[PDB]
């Protein structure tokens, strides 16, 4: 049995080595990591890999390891797949611990946009959920934070999680994690996966995938959303992915929606992350 060496990525930046046979679909590794996480509520994460374009796949766990990586490296990340439209009905805490963590990146990377007010507070629950009660010992007036809260730090954010960080005093960490989400669910980008396309007459749009449907952010004034219930069917043809749409109540005939993606495999990668969304949030 020969097998190979995979390297993942985990959620606080360190990295887990295994093997697998080679000819391993992608669950084998995938429990492998999940076990090395102590995590049972599995079903919302997934390993990403880097395509020859350097695309973010998600690697199936059906389909064989090296059929998806191909020629590239056996190298992945550990993510959050289908985020919860309500955290606080995962069963466990280490479960909201992990969704923390992807969450923290989202913020940091900026996929995540978030207000001054709420870098600051999701920062003090980040804060308090690691270091526990606020301590002025390791805080003077010019205290700069080793967490990464946001793409751009400035010493105002900073003062701002030291004084919301005094107002948790006596939160614990799975507390302070809950907290965390309660705000972090809220955002208008929580859980959506935004795709670079292009509308039936050329203009550069974004379509966003998440638990409660489709968005066409068209830009900030006039944003089209498709909820599940409205989508009849969605395809893809060569770079052309098309949205069926539910006639209003005494229509006769569905709208469809087409655009253009980069290429082939844009358009493939977009059709699978929505069937999967699809199937995740029409049983949640
Ligand atoms: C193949 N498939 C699952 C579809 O075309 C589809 C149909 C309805 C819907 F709401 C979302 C989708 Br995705």
């Amino acid at each position: 049995p020969k097998s190979m060496q995979c390297k993942v990525i985990l959620l606080d930046g360190s990295e887990y080595t295994c093997d697998v046979e080679k000819r391993s679909r992608g669950q084998v590794l995938f429990d492998k990591v999940c076990e090395h996480l102590n995590l049972l509520e599995k079903d919302y994460f997934g390993l990403t890999y880097r395509d020859a374009e350097n695309q973010k796949n998600w690697l199936d766990p059906a389909k064989e390891i090296k059929k998806q990586v191909r020629s590239g490296a056996w190298h992945f990340s550990f993510n959050v797949k289908f985020y919860p439209p309500d955290p606080a009905q995962l069963s466990e805490d280490i479960t909201r611990y992990y969704l923390c963590l992807q969450l923290r990146d989202d913020i940091v990377s900026g996929r995540l946009p978030c207000s001054f007010v709420t870098l600051a507070l999701l920062g003090s629950y980040t804060v308090q959920s690691e270091l526990g009660d606020y301590d002025p010992d390791e805080c003077g007036s010019d205290y700069i934070s080793e967490f990464r809260f946001a793409p751009n730090h400035t010493k105002e954010l900073e003062d701002k999680v030291i004084e919301l960080h005094k107002s948790h005093r006596g939160m614990t960490p799975a507390e302070a994690e809950m907290h965390f989400l309660e705000n972090a669910k809220k955002l208008s980008m929580y859980g959506v996966d935004l795709h670079h396309a292009k509308d039936s007459e050329g203009v550069e749009i974004m379509l966003g995938v998440c638990a409660s449907g489709l968005l066409i952010y068209r830009d900030r004034l006039r944003i089209n959303r498709f909820a599940w219930p409205k989508v009849l069917k969605i395809s893809y043809k060569r770079n052309n992915f098309y949205i069926k749409i539910r006639p209003g109540e005494f229509e006769q005939f569905e709208s469809t929606i087409g655009f253009k993606l980069p290429n082939h495999r844009a358009a493939k990668r977009l059709w699978k992350v929505c069937v999967e969304h699809h199937t995740f949030f029409r049983l949640l």
